C-alpha cells in the first residue's frame, strides 16, 4: 500500500569510486523527493543502508562466488520492496531473485556490457563466466532496461538480441550544477606552469584505447602556437597505451609550445579549475556510450569538440553547446585533422566558444537535471508496477 | 589428471528420505569401484561428504533462498571435479555454477520436473518461481540429461525444447540383488507363519499404500475372479483420503465375506518380511494407474517372483511381457475391463505354475543382467568420458 523502491547497487557513499556509484547517489538523492527509497549497497557497514555482506564460510573463495552470497544476502534484505532497480552485474542476480521470490517488477540499469569489456587474461577466469552469465540472465528476464543513451540502447540490443526493444528505455545521465560551475582559479594550473594569458584547450579521462587520447595529440600539432594543451590523462588501462600516450606527448612537446600532462586521477575542485579555464575541451572518444565528462566540461560553460559515436550527439548540440567531428576508424587521419579544425575554429572565435560554453550550462540545467531524471525513473517504476 | 566426480545431492545418508535419495547413495557406491567420486550432500555434518550449509546469517529466510546459500558453499566444495553431476533442484545451481566457474561439464539427473508438480497452492509461492528457474537454468545449460525412464525423456525433450535431444539419455534405476533375493521361510518368526496363509496354496502378493494411483481397489475387484485357492496377501497401508480408507476398508471386507484366503496386513512391514512375502509369492501385481518408475517389480523380480502388472508409465520398461511377467492394458474409461483382464493374467499363471516359476527366474537375470547398480554405475561411468572429452 504504497511504491517503496529497492535500489541494488555496490557502490554507495562513502565507497564511491565509479560513474555507476556516483549515478546511483545523485539518483536515490533526487528519487527519495518523489517516493520511498531503500539502499541496498555492499561494502561496509553503515546507517542509512541495507549493508549486503557476503558469506563468511566463503572467505577466500572466488571473488564472482562471494559476490553472489552477498546478492543472496541483498535479496532476503529487500523484502519491503514493491519494484527492484539494480546497478552493474554485481547485484543483477540480487535483483532477479527478488523479482522471482517476491513477484515484484525488475529495473535494470545497463551501465557497461560484459560481452564488449575490452579483451584481459581475466576474461578467461571462471569469475568472467559468472559475471557474463548474471548479466545475460538478469537483462533478457528484466521487466526495463534503462539506457543512458540512443547509443548504449543500440549496444544493449546489438549485444543481447533476444531483448525486447520496447523494454529498453533512453532515460539521460543526470549533472549536478551546484557541484559543476563556472570556478575562477583558487591551483592546480598554476602548480603545472599554466600561463591563464593564452588559450587552454583540456582533455579529462583515462588513458584506454576507447578514450581516443592518442587521436588528440596527433591533432594538437595543428593547434594555433599559442595554445596550451591540458591533458589530465592518467591510469591507463594497459602498459602499451601509457608508452603510446607518453611517446606522442614527448613528440608533440618537441614540435610545439604549451603541452602539460596531468597523470594522477584529479579531486573534482581541480577537474572543475581546470574545465572552466579551458576555451575548449576536448572529447576525443572512439567509443563513448555514456560521455559524461561531456556534462562536466558543459556545466562548467565551457564548449566542447568531440566525436560524434555513441551518445555525445545526444549531449553535445552540434553548433550550438560545441562541434561534433566524425569518427571514422578506416581514416583516422582525416579525424585527427577533423579534431583540429573545429578546435582551432573555437580558438579563432572566443566569443562564439564563449557562447557555446554559456549554452552548454544552460542545457545542463534545462535537460539534464536529477530532478527530471528521477521524475523520468518513476515512470519507468509506474509502467513496470502497473 | 584423472576424472574427479562431484556428485551433487540435498539427501545423501544418514538422511534420505525419498527415492532421489536412494538412487544416489546406491550409484555412488558403484561409481567408486570404477572412478573417484566426492559426495556434496547438505543438511546435518556427517564423515566422508562435503556437507554444504546455508551462510548462518541467512537463517529464517524463505527455504528457496537459503538453498541456494548452501549451492554458492557446495559450488567453493567441488573445487577439485573434473565433472559434476547434480540431483534434484535443490543442487541444479550449484552443477550450473560449478561448470562455469570451473570449466568443467555438468550432468544432471531428471528424477522430477518441476513445471510437470501437479498443482499445491505452495506453486503460488515465490520459492515455486526460484525453483521452476533453478531447474530450466541447470537443464537448458546441461553437457548431459540423464532421464531415469523413456517417459522422463519425453517429458524432458517436451517441457525443455532449448535442451539439444543428443544429450538426453535414458539411465534406469538399479536394484541392489544382494538385499532382494529369492529367500526361505526360515525357522525364526516366519511372517507367513504369523498370518496363517498356507505355503502349499497360490499365494498373490500387492505390497503399496492404499492410494488411487497405485489402483488397490482394482486388485480387491479383480480377486473376486481368482480360482478358489489362490490366496490374496494385501501389504497395503496409509490411506491418503478418509473416503479411499472407507472405499478399501468397505471393498476387503466384502472380497473377505465372499472368499477365504485374504490376508490385510496394514502395519508397515521391514525388507525381511517384505522379501519373505514377495519370495513366496506365485504372482506379485502392481494393478498401479500411475507408476512413472515401478520400482518394486524389480525388488519381486529379484525375489525371482512373476509379476503381473498394468502397461501404465514405465512398468513395461522393467517387466518384460511374456518373460518376467505380464502387461495387463489399463484404460480409465473402462475400468471393468481392466479388473476383469487382471484377473486373466493371475489366473494364467496360478493355472500354470511352471510358467510363473520360469518367468520369476528370468525376472532375478533380468535384475542382474540389465538393473545392477554395477551396470547403471558403467552406463553413467560412459556419459562423463563422453563429456568430458
Ligand atoms: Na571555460
Ligand atoms: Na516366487
Amino acid at each position: 500500500q504504497g511504491m517503496r523502491v529497492a535500489m541494488m547497487t555496490r557502490e554507495y557513499p562513502p565507497e564511491v569510486y565509479g560513474g555507476a556509484g556516483v549515478h546511483v547517489t545523485e539518483l536515490v538523492a533526487q528519487l527519495r523527493k518523489l517516493c520511498d527509497v531503500d539502499v541496498h549497497c555492499m561494502g561496509a557497514p553503515r546507517d542509512g543502508a541495507y549493508v549486503a555482506h557476503p558469506d563468511p564460510t566463503l572467505r577466500g573463495a572466488n571473488a564472482a562466488l562471494t559476490m553472489l552470497s552477498a546478492d543472496l544476502n541483498m535479496v532476503n534484505n529487500a523484502e519491503a520492496a514493491t519494484v527492484v532497480h539494480s546497478h552493474t552485474w554485481y547485484t543483477g542476480l540480487a535483483g532477479h531473485l527478488a523479482s522471482l521470490l517476491y513477484g515484484v517488477p525488475h529495473v535494470l540499469t545497463a551501465h557497461s556490457l560484459e560481452p564488449l569489456r575490452p579483451w584481459k587474461a581475466e576474461q578467461l577466469g571462471g569469475g568472467y563466466q559468472v559475471s557474463s552469465w548474471v548479466e545475460r540472465t538478469a537483462v533478457e528476464a528484466a521487466d526495463a532496461v534503462i539506457a543512458v543513451s540512443s547509443g548504449m540502447r543500440d549496444d544493449v540490443l546489438r549485444t543481447y538480441p533476444a531483448l525486447d526493444p520496447d523494454r529498453v528505455h533512453v532515460v539521460r545521465n543526470g549533472i549536478d550544477t551546484t557541484v559543476w560551475y563556472p570556478a575562477e582559479p583558487g591551483s592546480v594550473l598554476a602548480e603545472l606552469g599554466v600561463d591563464l594569458n593564452r588559450p587552454i584547450v583540456a582533455f579529462v579521462g583515462r588513458i584506454t584505447r576507447q578514450k581516443g587520447v592518442a587521436h588528440l595529440v596527433a591533432a594538437a600539432h595543428r593547434f594555433a602556437p599559442d595554445v596550451q594543451l591540458v591533458l589530465c590523462a592518467g591510469a591507463p588501462d594497459t602498459p602499451q597505451i601509457a608508452e603510446e600516450v607518453s611517446s606522442a606527448v614527448q613528440q608533440l612537446a618537441q614540435a610545439r609550445t604549451g603541452v602539460f600532462w596531468v597523470r594522477e586521477m584529479l579531486p573534482t575542485h581541480k577537474i572543475r579549475e581546470i574545465l572552466s579555464a579551458a576555451t575548449v575541451f576536448v572529447c576525443p572518444s572512439v567509443y563513448e556510450p555514456l560521455g559524461i565528462v561531456n556534462l562536466e566540461a558543459m556545466a562548467c560553460a565551457t564548449a566542447v569538440v568531440a566525436s560524434d559515436v555513441g551518445g555525445i550527439p545526444e549531449v553535445v548540440a552540434d553548433g550550438r553547446t560545441g562541434l561534433l567531428v566524425h569518427y571514422d576508424a578506416n581514416d583516422t587521419e582525416a579525424y585527427e585533422a577533423r579534431l583540429a579544425e573545429a578546435v582551432n575554429s573555437l580558438v579563432a572565435d572566443p566569443d562564439r566558444a564563449r557562447e557555446y560554453g554559456v549554452a552548454g550550462r544552460e542545457r545542463c540545467i534545462e535537460e539534464f537535471s536529477w530532478a527530471h531524471i528521477a521524475e523520468q525513473t518513476l515512470e519507468i517504476y509506474r509502467k513496470v508496477s502497473a
